[PDB]
C-alpha cells in the first residue's frame, strides 16, 4: 500500500493569500457530505460546528465529512476515530473508515469529442483516500476528511457517542449516532439491481501486470469488493475483441479465444472468461453475466486464423447470412460451455442500441443458436422488444408504463434505467453535486424500477488519481472508483441512496402487512420529489435530505 | 492452363540486324542441352544437325534441345514428337516445351561470389533461356530471334531394349518447316522409378510463395491443387525431405514470401500451453502422398533474430519471447513445445523421420541448442546445414557441409553404417558450380556427379520455389545472384537447371547399381575406372576440365557398361 501513495496535479487556480489573511490559526469543523470543498479557499464555514448528530439502522453504512483549513504548513495530518459507546455497549472503531477527500482535475458541461482547455479546468474533491495514513498540507489550503461508520448488524439500539481526533505535528470533534431498532440486511441480500460495467484491462494496464495473473486478481479483489458492497449484481464480460471499438482508454480484449483451424473446425477457449467470472462470483457478484457484444460499434469481428497464423476480421452486419453463420457457430459452443458450468440461466447476450432492423436480426440469430439464451439491452424504449429482453435498461428520459413494469416483474425480468453523457443532471461526473449520485437510487424507488445502470465503474484514463478528463465526454464519465481500491464521493452517495431504496422496500412490506395505508401514501408523496423535470423546483440536495428524514422517522 | 500463359520481359539487349544479314531462311537444328541460346543472336550452329542419337537405360528420363532461329516472323511455332518405334515408346511419355527467357544479372563485380544485398541498377541485366514451358502450345517469334525447344523422353520401365526411331516435326504459319530425326538406343539395364532412388535430394519448399503468387488462401483446396504438380517436380527428381516451419519466420523473412508457423503456439492464461498441428499435419500428409516421405526438417530453433512469436491468450494478442540458446528461458520455452511435439509425432508415426533443423552459428549456440533438444527427447533427430565440426558428428543425424569442406572417408562410412545422412550444399558463396539463372546448364548436373565422387548421400539447396514477385519474367532479387531463390516456375514448369540436376541424379543411381554388380562379380577393374572418371568432379579442377566437358565424358563412360 506504500506504492499506492501519490501526488495530486497542480491546482490551475492560484491561491489568493489575501483571502487567507483573516485565517489566523488552523480551523477544524464538521462540514457536509453534500459539498466538495475547494482546496485553495478557506472553508465557507463562518463559525465551527463541533458536534455531528446521525441516525441510522443497524447494518447501515452512514457517512460524515469534516474539514480542516490552515494558514500554515501542517505536517502529518491524521484523523482517527474512537470507539462509539452507549452505556456498556460499543461500536468498535474497526468498523469506522477514515479517508482524506483528495482532489482531481475536472472540466464542466456532455457528449461528443473534447479538446480540454486547461483554462476550463479546476481541482475538485472526489477521491476517498483511506490508504495514505498521513498528509502534509501546504499553507493556505483546505482538506476534507470522510468518515464512514459501518454499523454492525448485532449492534444494540440507542445513543452512541464518540470522538474524532485530528492531529498534525488540534481539535476533537464530537460524533453522536442514534442507532434505531430496525436492521438493514447486508449488501449480498439487497434487491437493488446495480450494474456498473467493469474494465479489468484498465487495471492490468495501470499497474503494468499480466492480465488475469495472480497479481492482477490480487489488485482487483479490493477494487471489485467496492462494487459488491454497493450491491453490484452484474458481471461484465467481453466475449469478443473490442465490443465498444476502443472508446475507453483501455480497450476491452476478448476473454474468449476464437481459433479457426485450417480444417474448418473452431477451437473456442473460455479460460479467461471462466477465471474472471469465478473471481467475481467469489466476491458476491453472481446474479447475472452480461456478454458484449454481438453488435459492436464497428461491425468487424476478429478471429485467429490458423491457416495464415494471424488475426483476421470478418466484416458482416446483422441481417446477413455470414453474420448468422459466424455467431451461430460460436453461440452454440458457448451455450454448451455455460450449461457445463451451470451459468446458462444467468448469462445474457448484451446489446447497446441500433436501428430497429439490426436489433431484431441479431435476436433471430441468438434464438436460432439457443432459444433459451437470455438477452439484454441498454438503450431506447421499443414496445417491439418487451417480451424478448430479459434485462431492459432505458434512458432516464423515457418511461415504461406501470402495466409494462408489472408484466415484466411477473415474468421474472429485470427493468432499470441509466444515465450517461447525455444528461446534465442527475449524474456522476466529477463536478456533479454529491447528492445527485444518491438521487439516482431514490429515482428507481419512485419509478418502481429494479435499479440503476452505468456504463463505467473503472475505465480509467491515463492518470485517474490526478486528472479525470478524457478525449471524449465530461470528466468522470469513465469511472467511479480509483486506484488503490479507493472509493469516490459519488459511489459513497450512491450506496447511501441504495440503502434507502432497501429501507423503503422493507417499510412498505411492513406497512402493507399492517394495513397502515397512510404511511404508504406518505412515502409515495415523498418519492414524488425524484422526478427529472422537477430539479429546478426542488434541488437534488434538498430532495435527498428531506426524503432521508421521512424514512428515518418510521 | 490458359491463365498460365504469359509474356516475357523486354530484352535489355537490342538486336543487331547485321548479325542476321547472313541468315536467309528460318533454320532448325538439333542443339545441345549444354547451351542456353541467346534470343537476339543467331544460333552458333555453323551447319544444321538433322539427327540426334541418344542412349539410355529403361526407366531413364533423357532430354535433347532443338533450336529454331529466324530472320522473319514465325506465327504459331509448334513442336510435336512421334511415337518412337523399333515395339513402341508411346509419345505420351514425351514432353515438349519452349525454352523461355527470364531476366538475370551476374556474379558480384569481383567475380569471387554472389552474396550480399544488391540494387539491380548497379549490375548487368540480360535475358537468359531457362524456363521449360510445356504449357503454352504455340509461340509467335519476331524477326531476327532464336528459340529453344526442350524434349524429355521418359522411357517406360517395361520398354524392350534396342534401337528406337522417331520424328520431331516443327511447324509455323500452318506449314511444316523441318522434320528432325530422333534415335534412341535403349540398353538392357533398368533404372528404378524416382521413388526408389537412394540419392538424398533436399530442396527447401516454400508453400507461402504459391499462396501469395496465385492469391489463394493458404492450405485451402485450391492451394493444394496448385501445389500438387509443382511439388511433383521435386518428388520426380528424387526429393526426400519435407520442409516445415514450426514457428513464425524461421529465416526472418529473407525471401519475398516469409514462412509462417505451421504450428499454433497458444499460451493459456492458466499457465498451460496448447499446441495445434493441423497445418503441419496437412502439409506433411500432402507431401507424403506425392512420394516425399523420407524426412521432415523443422525450422527453426535458432532463427537470426532470436525472437519467438506465440499467441498470448491473457491479452488475446501475439507476443515475442526474446531468448537466446544458453538461456534458461530459451530452454523452458522450447522444452515445453518439443515435448508436446514429440508426443504428437509419435501418435502420427512420424517421430523417427522428424529432424529439428539448424543453420550455422557459433559453436556455443549449437551445443546449447542440442542440450535443449536432448532434454526434451533424447531420441529427437537433428540436422544441420553449415560448417564442418568434429564435435557434432555423432549428434547430427543429417549433416550437410559446404562444398569447400570435406568429411574423411572413415567419417562418411561410420555415418553410413549408423544410418545417418551426409551431404553437401552450395548457395550464394560459390561462383561455380551453381544453379543461378546465368550458370552453365551442365553445372547443375555436375552437382550430382560430385556427390558420387565424394561418396556423399546427395545434395541440398535452400530454395526450390521461393519466388520473387514476377518469377516467370525476372529472376533477380534484392539479395544474391539471380535464380538463387528458385529452381521451378509457376505452372509447374521445370527449369533447365532442375532437368540437368535430375540427369545427374539418374547417373548417381547408375553408378551405384553398376558398383553393386561389379563388386559381386569381382570386376575390380571396372570399379577403378568408374572412380578415375569420378576424379574429374573436384571443385578445384574446374579450370583444368570445364564442368561441361567433365559431365559429357563421364556420361559416356557409364553408358558403355
Ligand atoms: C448504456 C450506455 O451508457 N451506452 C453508451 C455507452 O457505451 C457510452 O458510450 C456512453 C458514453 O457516456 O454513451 C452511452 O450512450
Ligand atoms: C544452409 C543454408 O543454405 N543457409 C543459407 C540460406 O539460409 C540462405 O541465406 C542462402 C542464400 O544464398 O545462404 C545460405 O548460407
Ligand atoms: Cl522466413
Amino acid at each position: 500500500q506504500t506504492s499506492e501513495y501519490y501526488q495530486e496535479a497542480a491546482n490551475p487556480i492560484a491561491t489568493n493569500p489575501a483571502l487567507w489573511a483573516k485565517v489566523t490559526a488552523p480551523q477544524i469543523s464538521w462540514g457536509s457530505t453534500d459539498i466538495r470543498y475547494k482546496k485553495e479557499e478557506p472553508a465557507p464555514i463562518h463559525s465551527a460546528q463541533k458536534s455531528m448528530n446521525l441516525t441510522a439502522w443497524k447494518g447501515e453504512k452512514i457517512s460524515a465529512q469534516l474539514v480542516v483549513w490552515t494558514p500554515k504548513v501542517l505536517n502529518d495530518l491524521t484523523f482517527m476515530v474512537s470507539d462509539l459507546t452507549s452505556g456498556s455497549a460499543t461500536i468498535s472503531k474497526e468498523n469506522i473508515r477514515t479517508g482524506f477527500v483528495r482532489y482531481v482535475i475536472t472540466d464542466e458541461l456532455a457528449c461528443g469529442y473534447r479538446n480540454s482547455a486547461d483554462f476550463d479546468s479546476t481541482l475538485v474533491a472526489d477521491v476517498i483516500d483511506h490508504i495514505t495514513p498521513t498528509l502534509t498540507l501546504p499553507a493556505n489550503s483546505t482538506q476534507g476528511g470522510w468518515i464512514s461508520v459501518n454499523i454492525p448488524q448485532g449492534t444494540k439500539a440507542g445513543k452512541y457517542t464518540g470522538t474524532v481526533t485530528v492531529k498534525a505535528d488540534l481539535s476533537e470533534l464530537k460524533l453522536n449516532l442514534q442507532v434505531k431498532n430496525r436492521t438493514l440486511p447486508p449488501p449480498s441480500e439487497w434487491a437493488f439491481h446495480l450494474d456498473l460495467w467493469q474494465n479489468p484491462y484498465a487495471v492490468s494496464r495501470y499497474y503494468n501486470v499480466e492480465p488475469f495473473s495472480k497479481k492482477h486478481f490480487d489488485l482487483m479483489r479490493p477494487l471489485m469488493k467496492l462494487y459488491a458492497d454497493a450491491g453490484g449484481k452484474v458481471i461484465t464480460a467481453s466475449i469478443m475483441h473490442k465490443p465498444w471499438n476502443g472508446q475507453t482508454y483501455d480497450a476491452f480484449e476478448s476473454m474468449v479465444t476464437w481459433l479457426k483451424k485450417a480444417d474448418g473446425t473452431w477451437y473456442f477457449d473460455y479460460t479467461v472468461f471462466d477465471k474472471w467470472v469465478e473471481f467475481m462470483m467469489d466476491l458476491g457478484v453472481k446474479k447475472q453475466i452480461s456478454c458484449y457484444s454481438m453488435v459492436p460499434w464497428r461491425l468487424s469481428f476478429q478471429y485467429f486464423d490458423q491457416a495464415s497464423n494471424s488475426f483476421k476480421f470478418l466484416d458482416a452486419k446483422p441481417g446477413e447470412v455470414a453474420y448468422e453463420e459466424f455467431w451461430m457457430n460460436m453461440l452454440q459452443d458457448f451455450s454448451k460451455h455455460l450449461k457445463a458450468k451451470g451459468w446458462f440461466d444467468i448469462t445474457h447476450i448484451a446489446m447497446d442500441e441500433r436501428p430497429m432492423k439490426d436489433m431484431q436480426e441479431t435476436l433471430k440469430v441468438i434464438r436460432k443458436a439457443d432459444k433459451d439464451f437470455k438477452v439484454s439491452l441498454a438503450g431506447t424504449y421499443h414496445k417491439e422488444l418487451l417480451d424478448d429482453l430479459n434485462d431492459y435498461c432505458i434512458t432516464i428520459a423515457e418511461k415504461f408504463t406501470p402495466e409494462e413494469i408489472e408484466a415484466r416483474r411477473k415474468a421474472g425480468k429485470v427493468t432499470t434505467y441509466y444515465t450517461c453523457c447525455t444528461e446534465p443532471r442527475p449524474n456522476t461526473f466529477t463536478f456533479s453535486e454529491p447528492a445527485e449520485a444518491e438521487w439516482l437510487a431514490w429515482h428507481s424507488a419512485k419509478e418502481n424500477l429494479d435499479g440503476y445502470l452505468r456504463w463505467a465503474l473503472n475505465s480509467w484514463v491515463k492518470n485517474p488519481l490526478q486528472d479525470s478528463r478524457f478525449t471524449a465526454w465530461a470528466a468522470g464519465d469513465t469511472y467511479m472508483i480509483y486506484p488503490g481500491a479507493r472509493s469516490s464521493i459519488r459511489l459513497e452517495r450512491l450506496t447511501e441512496g441504495i440503502q434507502f431504496f432497501e429501507k423503503v422496500r422493507i417499510l412498505k412490506e411492513e406497512f402493507e402487512e399492517k394495513g397502515n395505508k397512510g404511511a404508504i401514501k406518505n412515502i409515495d408523496k415523498t418519492l414524488k420529489m425524484f422526478d427529472e423535470s422537477s430539479m429546478d423546483k426542488i434541488s437534488p440536495t434538498t430532495a435527498v435530505n428531506k426524503a432521508k428524514k421521512v424514512i428515518n422517522r418510521y
